[PDB]
């Protein structure tokens, strides 16, 4: 996945989301993502994270450990 592809996939799959991606260790391998989306309001963190995994569509190997997640509804 090229730089920016994680963010692109999240925003395509969760329309309206605000996404902040940081590359842990600058390593091109493990990342952290913050995703803020109205569709998350009232959902649990487990339910919100499920929506993010869905948006990546299996394109990121090892996503369970390789994409550390923070999610919320807009403030
Ligand atoms: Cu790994
Ligand atoms: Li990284």
């Amino acid at each position: 996945m090229a730089p920016g592809d994680i963010e692109d996939m999240i925003k395509a799959g969760i329309p309206g989301a605000r996404v902040t991606i940081r590359d842990l260790a600058g390593d091109g391998d493990h990342y952290a993502a913050e995703v803020v989306a109205e569709a998350f309001r009232g959902k649990t963190r487990v339910q919100q994270h499920q929506m993010v995994y869905n948006a990546l569509k299996g394109n990121m190997g090892g996503i369970l450990h390789a994409l550390a997640l923070q999610t919320s509804a807009p403030e």
